[PDB]
């Protein structure tokens, strides 16, 4: 489904209640006429940043909150603006889970955590410790069953055992997550992963077990236990298994520490239906009846809406979910969490199969997570210049004064003195929002932009803040830009035959303003555009429609500047 004004496209993982969500979308369509298309594509948490950059993703994306901070860093999420009356309807804990740089960047839906699900008929008294599971599996293999089966392919399900005796992702200190203090290869994490590998080495579990294998085995009554969240309860209801939901087993006397996720709905920063999305999420989904329809499809856990949460609070399965959640930790939403998960996923798979030892798997995972890096760089400093920032009022004016303002078309970064569309910027359509000012760095005079800024600005200490203004050009907006007389005449100045039917232009699609308040004076202490983001618009020939992409890494020219961040 293609995103378009007048419709809503929603992405939600295939294990959630997407049919119940679609029913809420049908009611929204009945009242308003706005069609709501719900989809559950594979690997949506990885597809979203790619398709959202191209402006061809969903209007609303559902996922656990850990991914949304990385989306917010890239500016892919619209800041949600709920009234105080609506914020009072949701628990403050859930609002805190969807906060990035102080701003709310998603609507919290429900708190979810892993629990131990056991067959009350096969196992009337579940084991309280991980250590007693081998002996239990031996007795259950004698009766034609197995003790425990759960998804060994995703680190989300193995992590509670890994973190039980001291494993952790990123240490929280000084009010921040220290991305250089990873606890993936410490003694606690080694003991946890070793116990898991020993369970496989002793044939108590198979390292190839995934989500489908474990769900089918438990719902058929072939294994006495599994580990899963509330979304899986309804499938067990359909089966003939009298099941229970209780605490995860302890390890070395310590409780298993599941990573607590908060299912959240973010709004695409490039969506042209932000008001429709806000209306659907606030007035239809985040209601007793919208959440009821979703929860009846696939249970959500402890929902964020206080009214429906109080209604479901008597459910003992929710109480077990809350107990495991209290014994665990909330997931960080820092952008490095994606690298953390990939590293731990590789480590568990390589240790469970025997490809690597536990020490070698976790050591490589520690390095890859702390070396998250790979932050594809698209920001170029404006060297040998001090361009004052454009006022937010003038950015939509069609003729901003500063050369470094959004919408300006330049031959190259080295030719910011040659604005092609100077004072003739094609009007931004009402769908193209300018996202900003976004505080990306609070200066208080390694990690952060302080090093790049201090190395680039002689009077760096005289500025306290960096503010980002981002826009995303649409195909139709660029088509109107390249059809204006200023661009047509600039293209027509070509004299070469090798460039006939060929062109390239750069559009300023992002600015980062330094806010304050060799010998330099008062002019250098004033605000200025420190960095810019560019989109390269190119037509390669007659039979090729023009393409556009954000300039990453470096620019292609003589003295091609390198992207600092
Ligand atoms: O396994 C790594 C994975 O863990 C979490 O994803 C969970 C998700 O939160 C649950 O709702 C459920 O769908 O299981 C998933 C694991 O398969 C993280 O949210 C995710 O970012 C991470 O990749």
């Amino acid at each position: 489904m293609k995103i378009e004004e007048g419709k809503l496209v929603i992405w939600i993982n295939g294990d959630k209640g997407y049919n119940g969500l679609a029913e809420v979308g049908k009611k929204f369509e009945k009242d308003t006429g706005i069609k709501v298309t719900v989809e559950h594509p594979d690997k949506l948490e990885e597809k979203f940043p790619q398709v959202a950059a191209t402006g061809d993703g969903p209007d609303i994306i559902f996922w656990a909150h850990d991914r949304f901070g990385g989306y917010a860093q890239s500016g892919l999420l619209a800041e949600i603006t709920p009234a105080a009356a609506f914020q009072d309807k949701l628990y403050p804990f859930t609002w805190d889970a969807v906060r990035y740089n102080g701003k709310l960047i998603a609507y919290p839906i429900a708190v979810e955590a892993l629990s131990l699900i056991y067959n009350k008929d096969l196992l009337p008294n579940p084991p309280k410790t991980w250590e007693e599971i081998p002996a239990l599996d031996k007795e259950l293999k004698a009766k034609g069953k197995s003790a425990l089966m759960f998804n060994l392919q995703e680190p989300y399900f193995t992590w509670p055992l890994i973190a039980a005796d001291g494993g952790y992702a990123f240490k929280y200190a000084a009010g921040k997550y220290d991305i250089k203090d990873v606890g993936v290869d410490n003694a606690g994490a080694k003991a946890g992963l070793t116990f898991l590998v020993d369970l496989i080495k002793n044939k108590h579990m198979n390292a190839d077990t995934d989500y489908s294998i474990a769900e089918a085995a438990f719902n058929k009554g072939e294994t006495a236990m599994t580990i899963n969240g509330p979304w899986a309860w309804s499938n067990i209801d359909t089966s003939a298994v009298n099941y229970g939901v209780t605490v995860l087993p302890t390890f070395k006397g310590q409780p298993s520490k599941p990573f607590v996720g908060v299912l959240s709905a973010g709004i695409n920063a490039a969506s042209p239906n932000k008001e429709l999305a806000k209306e659907f999420l606030e007035n239809y989904l985040l209601t007793d009846e919208g959440l009821e329809a979703v929860n009846k499809d696939k249970p959500l856990g402890a929902v964020a809406l206080k009214s429906y949460e109080e209604e479901l609070a008597k459910d003992p399965r929710i109480a077990a979910t809350m107990e495991n959640a209290q014994k665990g930790e909330i997931m960080p939403n820092i952008p490095q969490m994606s690298a953390f998960w990939y590293a731990v996923r590789t480590a568990v798979i390589n240790a469970a199969s025997g490809r690597q030892t536990v020490d070698a798997a976790l050591a490589a995972a520690q390095t890859n997570a702390a070396r998250a890096a790979a932050m594809d760089k698209c920001w170029f400093t404006l060297d040998n210049a001090h361009y004052p920032p454009p006022s937010l009022d003038s950015m939509r004016s069609g003729h901003p004064i500063s050369p470094a303002s959004l919408g300006h078309l330049i031959p190259s970064l080295a030719h910011l003195d040659q604005i092609i569309n100077a004072k003739a910027i094609e009007p931004f359509p009402a769908t193209m929002d300018i996202h900003g000012p976004t505080i990306i760095e609070d200066f208080k005079w390694n990690v952060g932009l302080g090093g790049a800024f201090s190395r680039s600005v002689a009077n760096y200490w005289e500025f306290d803040r960096l503010e980002r203004y981002i826009m995303q050009p649409t195909r139709s907006y660029v088509q109107k830009c390249i059809e204006r007389d200023e661009v047509k005449r600039w293209i027509a100045k070509n004299k070469s035959m090798m460039m006939m039917g060929r062109w390239e232009v750069y559009m300023i699609t992002g600015i980062i303003v330094a806010r304050g308040g060799k010998t330099w004076g008062t002019s250098q202490t004033g605000d200025f555009v420190w960095a810019v983001r560019l989109a390269k618009i190119t037509k390669s020939g007659l039979h090729s429609d023009w393409k556009m992409e954000t300039v990453f890494g470096k620019t292609s020219s003589f003295r091609g500047q390198k992207a600092i961040f």
